[PDB]
């Protein structure tokens, strides 16, 4: 361990490593199995964007049913994965709450990315779910979707396995850059454990593609950007369209 040039995870952070992986696959619908679980959106839904938005990319009421009827389970197993993580169930639950909101998209976004298929040209949502860059779009995304796509699309190139995904994630959530929050240096400190966790698991991996690290940490800046034009594009929504379209738990993290 360091033991070929480029420092190995030191034990402490295979244990970091290893509960980060556990707390993603326990939480991450349909495994290794979502390529023949998933079934498509038919081609007729998402076709026929008709609510206005501020930026001119329209809304598909249908389609926007049918992405938020699966939203719920998919936000729920958000909060499962923080709270099999030790250093995000011993904080605050009100700076748990912060964090969730604050990475939440983010971390869904990855979820469907690390799902892109070429051949077909579609996201799969939930594992079950997969769609095209039009429905995506049409139903209440707009640019995000693109985003998400292009994302997806220059990932399998990286080529991440579960635990690369886990400390993603587990980076995207101890973010400090929210308002509101309590333990912010407890938070830091666990961020930077797990940046450091992340860099030697890649370390260990040995990529085939050069200075894979940066690139690798340039991808968290493109999610956290999908995450901001979300939260943005969320809010406009609640403008144009009534309550009783959002359900519950898509209000409560992104309201
Ligand atoms: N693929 C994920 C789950 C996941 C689910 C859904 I529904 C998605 O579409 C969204 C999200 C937000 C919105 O505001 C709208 I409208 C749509 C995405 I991107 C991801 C997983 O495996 O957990």
């Amino acid at each position: 361990r360091s033991l070929q040039q480029r420092p190995e995870p030191t034990p402490e952070e295979w244990d970091l490593i290893h509960i980060a992986t556990e707390a993603h696959r326990s939480t991450n619908a349909q495994g290794s199995h979502w390529k023949q679980r998933r079934k498509f959106l038919p081609d007729d839904i998402g076709q026929s964007p008709i609510v206005s938005m501020p930026d001119g990319d329209k809304v598909d009421l249908e389609a926007f049913s049918e992405f938020t009827k699966i939203i719920t389970p998919a936000i729920t197993r958000v909060v499962d994965f923080a709270k099999k993580l030790p250093m995000f169930s011993e904080l605050p639950c009100e700076d748990q709450i912060i964090l969730l909101k604050g990475c939440c998209m983010e971390i869904m976004s990855l979820r469907a990315a690390v799902r892109y298929d070429p051949e077909s040209d579609t996201l799969t949502l939930s594992g079950e779910m997969a769609v095209k860059r039009e429905q995506l779009k049409n139903g209440g995304l707009g640019v995000v979707s693109d985003a998400i796509f292009e994302l997806g699309k220059s990932l399998s190139a990286f080529n991440l396995d579960d635990t690369e995904v886990a400390l993603l994630q587990a980076v995207l959530l101890m973010s400090t850059d929210r308002s509101g929050l309590l333990c912010v240096d407890k938070i830091e400190k666990s961020q930077e454990a797990y940046l450091l966790a992340f860099e030697h698991y890649v370390n260990h991996r040995k990529h085939n593609i050069p200075h894979f690290w940066p690139k690798l940490l340039m991808k968290v800046t493109d999610l956290r950007m999908i995450g901001a034009c979300h939260a943005s594009r969320f809010l406009h929504c609640k403008v144009e369209c009534p309550t009783e379209l959002f359900p519950p738990l898509f209000l409560e993290v992104f309201e």
